[PDB]
């Protein structure tokens, strides 16, 4: 979403998205840090490659050719300097220069020493509490976003985390079609269809990355829930990690976990959808979770099964037309869960990414609201685990990642709604170690 120096009424006036970094001439002097070598403005390349008939109202969404209905000009950053304003390094890389090599390891969340499980906790927490010092959120669509006098930008502060669970509501969230009318719903900028994986990715990066700068710790890094156990239970539901269920009701998180004292943002989609606002930094109620308690789908009460991981891995086309949640032999649509294992589709099938989250049978299921459960870091990033895997595998083969008449969102191309700077899936589409300063130590079956 956008950097709070842009969320204002000249920033959206011009345009223009392109910062100062050190200015010492005045403002607009060190845009993109064009002063020493780190960057200069220019021109946004957007995707404008046709996208599948599924969806029927181009020129009603601020999400579409992501994101020219806000910006036409961005930071562009040279070599390996990144950010907003070219102040930063892009992933894998520190120091002054970006010329320090880093690599962290994401661990199975498992094998962490009790400190380390309880710095994890804490970390999390202080996010869900720690204002994000970048970025700001819109809480109404463009047409509205100068606010009522056309001179008060609608854009609030936001934590850390609860900035992760905004975007993640942001890309999945219905066109409003306006008052009297019903919003469109068959449209998803970051499920169903092949951005799904490097979608997901960068969200894990840049949360990861938000909380490196927030513990000063550039080494922290995200782990994983290896949630293909074939389990009856959430073994990740402890009170020293991401909490035990309450014994005083069912659906809740224990009061002995800082996680029962969590509140969700976004949880009132007939507002957003009636009324044509979007989700903004109130909070609401608390985390809903019950592992295995949807007695009414028996299907969704037990987790992936450990051979489920390593039948997916066998699927070697990232995706198969028509690129969507009916797809057949497709790695994406396999691991995000449409298909079985072996990549048979199957209207009536969850299974890995999509079937823990139905597990949870609580806020972790809902799709405009699961990142509200921290479980959803967890059991992403080992989606991210397998995902990396698969890279390796089949040699980071884009080639099926078709470029156009994907659903709207997921043509390769496409910028990663809402994620800025703008970031295709392409670049998300590397081997982790050698491209983003991450691996995970993990083993797979076989
Ligand atoms: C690049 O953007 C400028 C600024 O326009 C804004 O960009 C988007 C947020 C979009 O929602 C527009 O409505 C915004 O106005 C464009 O310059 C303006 O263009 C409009 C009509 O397109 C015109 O009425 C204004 O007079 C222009 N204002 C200024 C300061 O020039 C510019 O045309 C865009 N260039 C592109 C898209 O190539
Ligand atoms: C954002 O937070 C700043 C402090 O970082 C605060 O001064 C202000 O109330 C907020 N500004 C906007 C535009 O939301
Ligand atoms: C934030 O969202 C809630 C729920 O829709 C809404 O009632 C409230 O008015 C919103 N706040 C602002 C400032 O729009
Ligand atoms: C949880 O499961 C029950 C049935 O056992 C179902 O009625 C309810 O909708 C589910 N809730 C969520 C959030 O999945
Ligand atoms: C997938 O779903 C779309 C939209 O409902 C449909 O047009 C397409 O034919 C489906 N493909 C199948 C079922 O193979
Ligand atoms: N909608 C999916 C389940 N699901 C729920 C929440 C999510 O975040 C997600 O990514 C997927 C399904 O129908 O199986
Ligand atoms: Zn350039
Ligand atoms: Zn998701
Ligand atoms: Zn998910």
């Amino acid at each position: 979403q956008f950097p709070r120096q842009c969320a204002t009424v000249e920033a959206l006036r011009s345009g223009m998205c392109c910062p100062d970094l050190s200015p010492v001439s005045g403002p607009g002097t060190d845009r993109c840090g064009s002063s020493s070598g780190r960057g200069r403005c220019e021109a946004v390349t957007a995707d404008s490659r046709p996208h599948s008939p599924q969806y029927p109202h181009d020129g009603r969404d601020d999400r579409e050719v992501w994101p020219l209905r806000f910006f036409n000009r961005t930071c562009h950053c040279n070599g390996n300097f990144s950010g907003h304003n070219c102040g930063t390094c892009r992933p894998g890389w520190r120091g002054a220069a970006c010329d320090q090599r880093v690599l962290i390891v994401r661990r199975n969340l498992l094998d962490l020493s009790k400190e380390e499980k309880n710095h994890f906790v804490r970390a999390l927490d202080m996010a869900k509490r720690t204002t994000h010092p970048l970025f700001v959120i819109a809480t109404r669509r463009s047409e509205e976003i100068l606010g009522p006098d056309g001179n008060t930008p609608q854009f609030e502060n936001i934590s850390i985390y609860n900035y992760f669970v905004w975007t993640h509501y942001y890309s999945v969230k219905k066109t409003f079609l306006g008052v009297g009318q019903e919003s469109f719903g068959e449209v998803d900028f970051s499920h169903e269809g092949p951005a799904f994986l490097t979608w997901h990715r960068y969200h894990l990066l840049r949360l990861e990355k938000d909380m490196q700068e927030m513990l000063q710790e550039p080494s922290f890094s995200l782990p994983y829930w290896n949630f293909a156990t074939g389990k009856n239970v959430c073994d990740i539901c402890t009170d020293d990690l991401m909490g035990s269920r309450s014994n005083f009701d069912s659906t809740l998180i224990s009061p002995n976990s800082v996680f029962s004292q969590w509140r969700v943002v976004c949880d009132s989609l007939e507002d957003y959808d009636t009324l044509g606002t979007l989700c903004n930094s109130t909070e609401d109620g608390p985390i809903r979770r019950n592992p295995a308690g949807n007695v009414a789908r028996p299907m969704v009460q037990r987790l992936p099964e450990p051979q489920d991981v390593a039948q997916c891995l066998e699927v070697g086309l990232f995706d198969t037309p028509p690129f969507y949640s009916n797809s057949t032999n497709s790695f994406r649509n396999t691991v995000e869960g449409f298909s079985d294992p072996t990549g048979k589709y199957d209207p009536a099938v969850s299974s890995l990414h999509n079937l823990a989250h139905l597990f949870l049978n609580g806020t972790g299921g809902q799709v405009h609201l699961s990142p509200n459960d921290p479980i959803f870091v967890l059991l992403h990033t080992f989606t991210d685990a397998v995902f990396d895997e698969w890279l390796r595998r089949y040699n980071a083969d884009i080639s099926t990642f078709p470029l156009e008449n994907a659903p709207i969102g997921h043509n390769r191309q496409y910028n990663m709604v809402p994620f800025w700077p703008p970031v295709t899936n392409t670049e998300m589409f590397v081997t982790a170690p050698d491209n983003l300063g991450y691996t995970y130590e993990i083993q797979w079956p076989s």
